[PDB]
């Protein structure tokens, strides 16, 4: 009888429709998007379903993606024998808050009001300094970490996989490595849609301030431990939450490590919220299958293999 571990999107997974699909198909859909649409006093409902301009903050999608999230998790939860019982839960950036929250370490309320603050923060601390981040793709992570710490204003972010890494810093001095990159094999490089470079130092200012939200926001349970993007080291309390949701806003995201060190420890996974941003970079990652929780279908697909393979 197989086994599973959870994954948690981050930024770039947002979309218009983001949890539609729940909404309509459970009224427990429709009654965390009511409460969300009070904690955070703007109305979720539209933020998420059409054309509105305020998605696009840092300060609306954190908490939009965590939203989607939350609710794919509830509705498979309530339908798992048993509920969720993963052996791990792995997040991307403001994924690893999700998977921490889920845990039993953050009530709903309070997680959208970290998550928006998390946002927040991340476009106050980069406000008036021409921030950006910078997909690249086909360079060695090696060759990209070298280059970075030879070059001023400028961090490797991401570590994707499938040598797909996103680079964070001053946007001109970014939008001024094109030359070298290309002569360094590039396939590809583009510029993610943002005022705003998380994981580097750009994030400094902010750390004692989400510290202190953290230390107030967190409780003390955890129904199953999460791996840091950080430290790609797992953990299962306050303390070490606290620590390393804190380190994880200037440090690379590691993804890629932190997807094979663990891959061993499990059959498949799911993506819960909307999109299918980590499926695909697992595609490159591992041979263990995805199911993406987004949707009535997806929730649907994954209940089904549940009662199979329990």
């Amino acid at each position: 009888s197989m086994q599973y571990a959870l994954l948690f999107p981050g930024q770039g997974s947002q979309c218009i429709g983001m949890g539609k699909s729940f909404y309509e198909g459970h009224t427990l859909a429709k009654e965390l998007f009511e409460r969300a649409s009070n904690a955070l006093k703007v109305d979720m409902k539209k933020t998420l379903f059409e054309e509105n301009e305020l998605l696009k903050e840092s300060a609306y999608t954190q908490p939009a993606i965590y939203l989607v999230s939350y609710i794919a998790y509830q509705l498979l939860n309530k339908q798992a024998n048993g509920g969720l019982k993963p052996v791990f839960a792995l997040g991307h950036s403001l994924g690893e808050v999700s998977a921490v929250s889920l845990s039993g370490a953050l009530d709903f309320e309070k997680a959208l009001k970290l998550t928006h603050q998390r946002g927040k923060m991340m476009q106050e601390a980069c406000a008036n300094k021409d921030a950006s981040m910078m997909v690249v793709l086909g360079v060695s992570e090696e060759s990209l970490l070298s280059l970075c710490q030879r070059t001023k204003n400028v961090w490797c972010a991401n570590f994707n996989g499938g040598m797909q890494v996103v680079l964070a810093g001053v946007k001109d001095d970014l939008k001024a490595l094109e030359p070298t990159l290309k002569e360094m094999g590039a396939k590809r490089v583009v510029f993610l849609e943002m005022s705003v470079a998380s994981h580097c130092p750009f994030l400094e200012p902010m750390i004692f301030k989400f510290q202190e939200l953290l230390e107030k926001s967190l409780k003390d349970k955890f129904h199953f431990e999460i791996i840091s993007n950080a430290t790609n080291e797992a953990y299962h309390n306050k303390a070490k939450a606290v620590e390393l949701l804190s380190l994880q806003l200037t440090q690379p995201v590691r993804y890629q490590d932190c997807v094979k060190s663990n891959n061993d420890r499990v059959d498949i996974f799911f993506e819960l919220g909307c999109g299918s941003v980590l499926k695909g970079l697992n595609k490159r990652l591992s041979n263990k299958p995805t199911i993406s929780v987004g949707d009535n279908k997806g929730l649907d697909e994954a209940i089904e293999f549940l009662e199979e393979y329990v």
